[PDB]
């Protein structure tokens, strides 16, 4: 049984010989860096009295990914003040209030609120929802717009109802019980399948939509298992419904292990942690682990899926690295230790590239701790 079960998390760091006075003040140290540090290390920022962004510091721009990245963070570490000022950013300028996008967040804007683009972008949605049902659970709801569930229970009543009311597409294909890459495309992004959120969106959501939830969760097990090499545990950026690499894009080749694949090692090992449901989760842990055992982090490319690297360099290797040492969570391969070791000797990523790194880097510091973690509905 998982930690949703049992409610004890592993605490690999510990495992690996961390203080526990070591492990939580790296963790305090981390959320303020991140939050509070220097210039050049920060990518959040607050604005007037009610107002804050994560600020995507290599695209200049404000994502639902990263608003919504920060929420996660903020309620995991009991930060409301910083979870309040986000949530209501991301709800003032990016949540739509018309439209076949209704509900939905415009997936960037500046960081003065200005969207550059109408269109959502589904992985923003789902992390939304799981921050503010967390949220409710640990803080219990305010006043519009802090009533967390209800704002919860809308986003998901539009992921899976959209285009009934009038017009706009669901971000579930309702034939497969998949997460889509946008509304209005046929295929989907491994990294968006978040089945453990599913598990949880099954227990919160509306009633009539509890059951799709749970099928969601399974459906999504059963896709990532589809979509990862059979060899390398690589998977592409963008992925067929049937898991095999997308079509190339008319904005980009996304059919090779690049920076929104990494996710899938840490989704998979998460999901294992917490549910411990589909055992291949920690074959795959192994496999992802093995491939890049003996790759320095300094050499870290982009890859075919079939493991062949590219001369191009990852774009943001302290996330892979992150991610890989996050599988811990599920690995017990000869790999484990040494990556949870590798991952505590990397500092922060700095310069202009740092979000997307840094944002993964979090999420493994929360998670190699024992602190990410369900805020479940129970007797206090
Ligand atoms: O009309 C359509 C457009 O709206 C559509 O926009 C897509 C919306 O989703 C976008 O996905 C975002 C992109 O950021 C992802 O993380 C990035 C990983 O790479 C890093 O370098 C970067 O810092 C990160 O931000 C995030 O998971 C996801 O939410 C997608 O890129 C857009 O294409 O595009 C097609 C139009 O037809």
């Amino acid at each position: 049984k998982g930690a949703y079960d049992t409610g004890t998390y592993a605490n690999l760091f510990q495992r690996s010989g961390y203080r526990e006075d070591e492990i939580k003040a790296r963790l305090e140290q981390t959320w303020n860096d991140l939050f509070y540090g220097d210039e050049h290390t920060r990518i959040y920022y607050p604005v007037g009295d009610d107002k804050g962004y994560m600020l995507d510091t290599g695209n200049d721009d404000v994502r639902s990914a990263g608003m919504s990245y920060g929420m996660m963070m903020a309620v995991q570490m009991d930060k409301k003040h910083e979870f309040d000022r986000l949530w209501n950013y991301a709800y003032t300028y990016m949540q739509h209030t018309e439209g076949r996008y209704k509900d939905y967040f415009a997936w960037h804007c500046k960081p003065d609120g200005t969207r550059l683009s109408p269109g959502p972008a589904p992985d923003g949605e789902e992390f939304f929802a799981m921050a503010l049902f967390f949220a409710s659970n640990r803080w219990g709801d305010g006043p519009a717009p802090y009533d967390y569930q209800a704002q919860a229970r809308k986003i998901l009543h539009a992921c899976l109802h959209q285009g009934e009311q009038g017009e706009g597409d669901p971000m579930w294909e309702p034939s497969n019980r998949l997460i889509k890459f946008i509304p209005e495309l046929p295929f989907s992004d491994p990294s968006y399948h978040l089945p453990h959120f599913y598990e949880l969106f099954a227990q919160y959501a509306n009633e009539q939509d509890r059951t799709f939830w749970k099928e969601a969760a399974e459906a999504s097990r059963a896709y990532l298992r589809t979509a990862c090499h059979p060899v390398t545990g690589l998977s592409p950026e963008y992925a067929n419904y049937d898991g095999t690499p997308a079509p190339v894009q008319l904005h980009g080749d996304f059919r090779h292990f690049y920076s929104d694949a990494y996710r899938v090692a840490a989704n998979v090992a998460l999901d294992w942690e917490w549910f411990r449901k589909d055992p291949w989760q920690v074959q795959q842990s192994n496999r992802i682990q093995a491939f890049f055992s003996d790759i320095d982090v300094s050499d870290y490319r982009r890859y075919t899926i079939e493991g062949e690297p590219f001369n191009e360099p990852a774009l943001h290797p302290v996330g892979l690295l992150a991610t890989n040492a996050m599988a811990s969570l599920a690995a017990d391969g000869p790999d484990a230790d040494s990556f949870v070791k590798r991952f505590w000797n990397t500092p922060l990523r700095q310069g202009k590239r740092r979000y997307y790194d840094n944002c993964l880097y979090f999420f493994t510091m929360l998670a190699l701790s024992g602190n990410y973690r369900v805020y479940q509905q129970a007797a206090a």
